[PDB]
């Protein structure tokens, strides 16, 4: 369980609507979150399957 799976998700300052997949911690599940379109942090992924492997 690397430590980027513990972040908070990020949408960032763009404003574009771009659902992407954060590892909730609290949770122990992968969730959607609205991502911005740029400077993406590391707590974000395409898909759940990614996610999962990363920080499941």
């Amino acid at each position: 369980r690397p430590d980027f799976c513990l972040e908070p998700p990020y949408t960032g300052p763009c404003k574009a609507r771009i659902i992407r997949y954060f590892a909730n911690a609290k949770a122990g599940l992968c969730q959607t979150f609205v991502y911005g379109g740029c400077r993406a942090k590391r707590n974000n992924f395409k898909s759940a399957e990614d996610c999962m492997r990363t920080c499941g």
